[PDB]
């Protein structure tokens, strides 16, 4: 029977290069939860989110409702905070990451990685993984050349930004398509950009180009905007869920017939605890989960644990972009096999932090 | 024009005379706190706000002075409805961070009256509540006897008030007992409110309307976890004359609007300190309206999270049910120069510029926070 003896939050911040920039900063908290038995568990909160109102969340406000605690109590323990003070968000994304140290903790402990927890994996081949993202501003033939690169990198999809200007978006989409034929699944992410005629316009094109799914689509706040798209019947998903932060908002997604595919992401949405229950109530209503991963490799591990444990057809988000907190915090890397990536086998999300990274990148004021 | 020059989050901290455990969890209330938001310009027109509470006072420092104010120097402050989304869409999306707007959209519309010389009302289109608002004292413990809930219950209405209200839920058989003894105590006249803190689930929340019904309360606040708004449906839906309320753990447009489409809600509570500022409170207050429904806020922190929701409460043609916190509060007494006056059971907005009075900037600098919890 271990305790919690610290909760510690480090606020990592490392600039993007100038000729990169499409962005100032990769920033992280990175989560450390010790025991009085030397069992040590890590996290991220994901972000970008004030690094300071982070850190102290965690330290703070979370932290002491921890120490002393027996860490083996996941279900007791995200109970007990979540009704503890966060209540009476940044406040959920902070005991996002704290709960997933404590699974990472779990399974070191226990010396299996998380999936082995889980149930084991349900995807035995691996997990289909998607290029993320090819950005705005791009000619036809860009879009097209860096999609074409992604392919023969291995990717047998990718995400490309849309909504600041459709006409070229379409441009770029019918150049993509023609490039790399029917057998690369082409997604679009709008980032909430759209009203609800012009998702309507733009998803005539995404239907005629095969899109396999509308990523925010609309504001988050607009649900039936999102029931009108899903109503058209064509074979593009309606996709949401990176800026949701409870089941108690995907359920009014799910209520409503008004999404396909719920992007919950565990290092936002509760933790891999919250994101266990969010996936299963996806599947209750024949919905996918494909969640959004998108900070650091460990927002991306605790995912993918989750992801090649459960059922879901999988459309797994994979960072393609110059991110050190993907390739040079931890000592697991991408690795495609026939379009696939598998989880860490560690124990615990199943990987070793590289500790001199860390000291080296501590923060000192830099925004994002 | 005026340009923004500064935006600062006073922490403060004043300390419990009293010996007062928390509700549950071994622990004392240690101090009362709260963020004094002052935000100057470049001719010396200043507004204040507050952001209510308790939340992490370095939390909520960090945010207003350092993620909202630098996308304000320099700004205009009078196109409030510009910057609010300026930070809305910018930054803060991706609450505590709705909570850290609220106390600086607040101090905007202080700044707007202060730079006009006029009272907030006065711009949100004068007093709809001409004779003054109806107030309620809150509010009287749980874990009282009958007799003892009562007699506070006749203290408040000896005071002036035309209504109380009682916290219940934690023991259902007292609650009861404090009901039957207050609705005899007092008579019919007096509204008696009931708060159960989200304590409750679906069903004994049905036990307990049925004894609210009996006794005639005005209404059933929180009665269940906010995320379970198919139970509040389930609890409107039979439809008795109690009021259910809900809403100061609620802190946007969209989580009232989702109550108000599945028929779940008779009264929002969203307070103006927490769900957005005067100006998403006006918005939820128009939408109270517009289903027929009221909007009678939470207001309960300190005297400017109760001021500006009074400015829109005057100007509101809502049936009045204000939130008076009767506790000792010296950020509600001693923070500026305005207070309850009570007079027939009624409040009037303060008449000053703005939020319409002055700071005690005294009482602020000696009670500058140095750490403590509020816990
Ligand atoms: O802190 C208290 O006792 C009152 C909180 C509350 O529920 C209210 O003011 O409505
Ligand atoms: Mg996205
Ligand atoms: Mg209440």
């Amino acid at each position: 029977s271990l305790k919690i003896t610290e909760v510690k939050a480090h606020a990592l911040s490392t600039p993007i290069p100038e000729r990169m920039r499409v962005k100032l900063n990769r920033q992280m908290i990175l989560v450390e939860v010790r025991t009085d038995e030397g069992v040590t568990g890590v996290g991220s909160p994901s972000g970008p989110y004030d690094l300071a109102v982070l850190k102290r969340a965690i330290e703070d406000v979370i932290g002491p409702q921890l120490i002393g605690e027996d860490p083996a109590n996941i279900n007791y323990l995200w109970h007990k905070v979540f009704h503890g003070e966060v209540s009476r968000s940044v406040g959920i994304a902070a005991m996002s990451g704290v709960d997933i140290a404590l699974w990472d903790l779990k399974g070191r402990a226990m010396n299996q990685p998380i999936y082995q927890l889980l149930g084991g994996k349900f995807h035995t081949r691996g997990v289909r993984a998607y290029a993320s993202s090819i950005y705005w501003d791009l000619t036809p033939d860009q879009a097209a050349d860096e999609l074409a690169g992604w392919v023969e990198q291995g990717f047998t999809a990718a995400k490309l930004k849309v909504g600041r200007a459709p006409r070229k978006d379409a441009a770029n989409l019918r150049a993509m398509r023609q490039r790399v034929g029917a057998d690369v699944e082409i997604l679009v992410d709008a980032n909430q950009s759209l009203g609800r005629h012009d998702a309507l316009a733009m998803l005539r094109i995404l239907d005629e180009a095969g899109c396999y799914w509308f990523e925010e689509p609309l504001s988050i706040d607009d649900i039936e905007g999102h029931r009108i798209l899903r109503a058209q019947g064509t074979p593009v998903r309606i996709a949401t869920g990176e800026n949701l932060y409870t089941r108690n908002a995907f359920n009014d997604y799910i209520r409503n017939d008004a999404i396909d595919v719920l992007q919950a992401d565990a290092s936002r949405a509760g933790g891999i605890t919250e994101a266990l229950a969010i996936s299963a109530s996806a599947a209750s209503a024949h919905l996918a989960w494909n969640p959004h991963t998108f900070n650091d490799i460990i927002t991306v591990a605790a995912n993918l644990h989750l992801v090649a444990a459960s059922p879901h057809p999988a459309m797994f988000e994979w960072d393609i972009t110059h991110n050190d907190l993907m390739t040079r915090l931890a000592s697991y890397d991408l690795k495609l096999e026939n379009g696939l990536v598998q989880p860490p086998q560690g124990p615990g999300l199943g990987f070793e932090i590289d500790w001199d990274f860390v000291a080296a990148h501590a923060w000192k004021g830099e925004p994002a």
